């Protein structure tokens, strides 16, 4: 999105490969204090995109941050309420659980959603979700009809990961708010799980290149084997 940002520019050295934990230490400082934002890993991998036997996908159980803890919000419709509620998402809601958020409510930790009631969701809730690194999206695996398989997952503590087609690929590992030593943790996490994917016949180095970000925030490049 635009950025305003700039006022945070400067405490971010763009020349520099950071450390896992140099850049633990700065995402902390940095992010804003009014909101809590979603902290994500994005990779560019030494895959050929375009070949379908080298694609990266799975999961990482990150060590810190998920599992029962979480608590997730569904926003769906008909019958997937029900789904999502035997699932055991924490809150459920139809569209009308857009007002109580607009209220003010914010008592969930996820978001996830049917594709039916997002054209609400962002509509209402884009500026309020979006920022916060908390708007589902079928890309991330956050909107589906399968809301129970989505919930099922989360709760059982796991991050779902795909490249893209220009052979990138990005996944949440915590939160602004975390400790600095969970952060890198997680970070970790996700690097090994990545590896642990690695396709047989890649070439070249497999992380070209790796930097922890925000929604909003400056992104921060690291050297994924610190």
């Amino acid at each position: 999105p635009k950025h305003g940002y700039r006022a945070l520019l400067e405490k971010v050295d763009p020349n520099k490969i950071y450390t896992i934990d140099e850049a633990a230490h700065l995402v902390k400082e940095l992010a804003t204090a009014k909101f809590d934002e979603t902290v994500e890993v994005h990779a560019k991998l030494g895959i050929d995109p375009r070949r379908s036997d080298q694609n990266v996908r799975g999961t990482v159980s990150l060590p810190h941050g998920l599992g029962k803890q979480v608590r997730v919000l569904a926003i769906a419709k008909g019958e997937k309420i029900k789904e999502a509620e035997e699932a055991g998402a924490d809150y459920v809601g139809g569209e009308e659980i857009i007002q109580k958020i607009l209220d003010g409510w914010m008592d969930f930790d996820a978001v996830v959603a049917t594709p039916d009631v997002m054209g609400a969701v962002g509509s209402k809730l884009g500026r309020i979700l979006g920022p916060r690194g908390l708007l589902p999206n079928p890309k991330a695996g956050t909107v589906g009809f399968n809301i129970g398989e989505i919930i099922r997952e989360i709760k059982a503590g796991r991050i779902e990961f795909r490249n893209d087609k220009t052979g990138a690929i990005h996944a949440p590992v915590g939160k602004a708010s975390f400790p600095p030593e969970k952060l890198a943790d997680n970070i970790r996490a996700f690097i090994r799980a990545l590896e642990a994917h690695k396709p047989e016949g890649a070439k070249g180095t497999f992380l070209r290149s790796v930097y922890v970000t925000t929604a909003m925030g400056p992104s921060v490049r690291i050297n994924p084997h610190s």
